[PDB]
């Protein structure tokens, strides 16, 4: 009989949401039906609340983003946009660690690059897409195939130019949440003032690298978003592999509880290793996401809770401040069942519904949990995720 405690009085980060990437230039756009599967929150829908899109370097491509972005917004999502390269007339080449022909933004074009970003913001606004945020650069520190920014180039842009962007500014979107890319911004008062959202990717980011003390120190009034990952691999036709898919839930748990992230955004929504399969159905990896996205809605607040109450069991909890209700997401990676007494002191809640995913069922509604006082005794099937609501 393991125990856990959920402390509804110890509020952590406010949840902004969950979602993934659309890229209708590199791959096919989501279809009408796939837009609904991704951003609706009905039966057989993922309940995503964040769409990420790219800012094409060629403005003649911008129209390709509109249908999916508009539909996501109609269904209640917010949209964030990231550039990979500036327009070619703003780029120059340089040699980086002996590798020639690498791209950077010309320093003398920083003002023009702001205008490019602002033009994108205005174009999208004119088409019913009020962007929540725009990034300086996708993966400035992993730009073999796009545009590099050193930590200092990123800093100088954030300090000197980002205040001119007509949107919330996201930076720096390091590929692995490398703190050398973001520390300069947090330490410079002008750059920090111009920041709105600290964005990070999770490729190869270990749990020990998910906390960020400097952001805890300096980041008041800034959001913290995990804007791209796939886990645990991008193997072809892997999205239903079990128990590998449990790594998706675990990574989300870790982002939330170890990283204090307010948003978790996958790479391509529709892909053979993604949350939606090429046939338009939800994969096992997608149901992992859905355990969070369908239930932990924007504006819920994470609360302190025993994160790992017994070996191979992981727990997160979020509160709806409208009525102090609780959503708990509990991962059991063990090959045996686990029984846990979850204490929720001070709650007036006395019953939880539960939905369970395993290798053989998806979001199956199982028997209700009736509390004895403020303690909810739950039994977790082997190799499962359960959301309690
Ligand atoms: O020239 C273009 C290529 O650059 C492009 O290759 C893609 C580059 O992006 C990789 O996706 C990355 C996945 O990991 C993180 O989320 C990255 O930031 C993404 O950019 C893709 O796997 C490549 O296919 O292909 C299109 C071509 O026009
Ligand atoms: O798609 C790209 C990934 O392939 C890349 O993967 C990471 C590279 O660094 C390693 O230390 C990590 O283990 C690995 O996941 O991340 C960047 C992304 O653009």
């Amino acid at each position: 009989m393991a125990s856990a405690t959920i402390n509804l009085s110890a509020e952590k980060q406010v949840i902004r949401g969950f979602g993934g990437m659309n890229h209708p230039v590199w791959i096919s756009d989501l279809t009408p039906q796939q837009r609904d599967t991704a951003f609706g929150n009905g039966e057989g829908q993922l309940g995503f609340t964040i769409l990420r899109i790219h800012v094409d370097e060629n403005r003649n491509n911008w129209s390709k983003e509109v249908a999916t972005a508009r539909r996501a917004i109609e269904l209640g999502a917010i949209v964030s946009a990231s550039p990979w390269n500036p327009p070619s007339n703003m780029v120059e080449t340089f040699t980086r660690n002996g590798v020639p022909n690498q791209k950077r933004l010309r320093y003398d074009k920083y003002g023009d690059y702001v205008q490019h970003l602002n033009d994108f913001v205005a174009y999208m606004k004119s088409n019913g897409v009020d962007l929540y945020a725009i990034s300086v650069q996708n993966e400035p520190d992993y730009a073999h195939e796009w545009t590099w920014w050193t930590p200092q180039e990123m800093l100088r842009f954030m300090r000197d130019y980002a205040g001119q962007i007509n949107c919330r500014v996201m930076a720096p979107e390091s590929f692995q949440y490398l703190k050398n890319m973001s520390d300069p911004i947090l330490n410079d008062p002008q750059a920090l003032a111009n920041l709105d959202i600290l964005g990070a990717h999770f490729y190869g980011t270990t749990v020990n690298n998910m906390p960020y003390p400097l952001f805890e120190q300096k980041g008041a009034g800034k959001e913290l978003w995990m804007t791209a990952v796939y886990v645990p691999n991008s193997d072809s036709n892997s999205a239903d592999r079990w128990p590998e898919a449990l790594e998706v839930a675990h990574n989300m748990h870790n982002a939330l509880v170890e990283g204090n992230f307010q948003a978790y955004v996958w790479w391509y929504i529709r892909r053979s290793y993604g949350p939606m399969k090429e046939d338009g159905t939800i994969s096992k990896r997608g149901y992992m996401m859905a355990h969070y996205s369908k239930f932990v809605r924007p504006g819920y607040v994470r609360v302190d809770a025993t994160k790992n109450p017994t070996y191979n069991v992981y727990l997160s909890a979020c509160k709806n401040k409208k009525d102090n209700s609780v959503v708990a997401v509990v991962i059991n990676k063990s090959t045996e069942a686990k029984t846990i007494n979850i204490s929720v002191p001070g709650t007036s809640i006395r019953k939880w519904e539960r939905y369970v995913t395993t290798g053989s069922k998806n979001l199956r509604k199982e028997s209700d949990i009736n509390a004895s006082g403020t303690t909810f005794q739950v039994t977790l099937e082997p190799q499962s995720v359960t959301t309690f609501v």
